[PDB]
RNA sequence: GUGCUCGCUUCGGCAGCACAUAUACUAAAAUUGGAACGAUACAGAGAAGAUUAGCAUGGCCCCUGCGCAAGGAUGACACGCAAAUUCGUGAAGCGUU
């Protein structure tokens, strides 16, 4: 039934006023592992994956460092449980890093010419209004 | 998108600046051709009588094997009027100069 704990001590102290969603966040992933790809190109099946776990990320990111909902120990559970993602809230504290879908999407090793993708390309630099999908990630536009 | 703006200046909008800077064999396809060693009919082991161990040779024939081992019927093929340059003696008969 859960989303069995690797912990054994008890979870800390504000964990039942963030439990309902995030067990909804977790239902709502467990829902996309097992859509079966029909009319899902083979890389548009694995988008759904990439969002949800940006959208768990940004849900403990928005509780601990803006509502300021979520003390310490609260919030490092939640990165060892794997909540959250301690590599994606740690670039979302960068500077222009901050609607960041995916690790891959500014991993220069992951493409032909060692750059970043069109996703991180800022939408006034194309200048046209034409529309994209990040082949990774699924994304349109984070910077 | 975020933040700073002793920016207009409200907490609404806009202005400037900074940071962030180019994925993809681009398909969920449309097409396009070639193969298997299975049946189904005909077919039956090389060595000058017969029964036969084999080891090679050669390459527009390959198979099993990690193999520069070893096997595959000695793995198979090989069975061919197998003619390559280059001529002359002697006698006789007929016609001719
Ligand atoms: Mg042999
Ligand atoms: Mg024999
Ligand atoms: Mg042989
Ligand atoms: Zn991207
Ligand atoms: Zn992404
Ligand atoms: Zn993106």
């Amino acid at each position: 039934m859960p989303k069995v704990k690797r912990s054994r001590k008890a979870p800390p102290d504000g964990w039942e006023l963030i439990e309902p969603t995030l067990d909804e966040l977790d239902q709502k992933m467990r829902e996309a592992e097992t859509e079966p790809h029909e009319g899902k190109r083979k890389v548009e099946s694995l988008w759904p994956i990439f969002r949800i776990h940006h959208q768990k990320t940004r849900y403990i990111f928005d509780l601990f460092y803006k509502r300021k909902a979520i003390s310490r120990e609260l919030y490092e559970y939640c990165i060892k449980e794997g909540y959250a993602d301690k590599n994606l809230i740690a670039k979302w504290k960068k500077q222009g890093y901050e609607n960041l879908c995916c690790l891959r999407c500014i991993q220069t090793r992951d493409t032909n010419f060692g750059t970043n993708c069109i996703c991180r390309v800022p939408k006034s630099k194309l200048e046209v209004g034409r529309i994209i999908e990040c082949t990774h990630c699924g994304c349109r536009g984070c910077s």
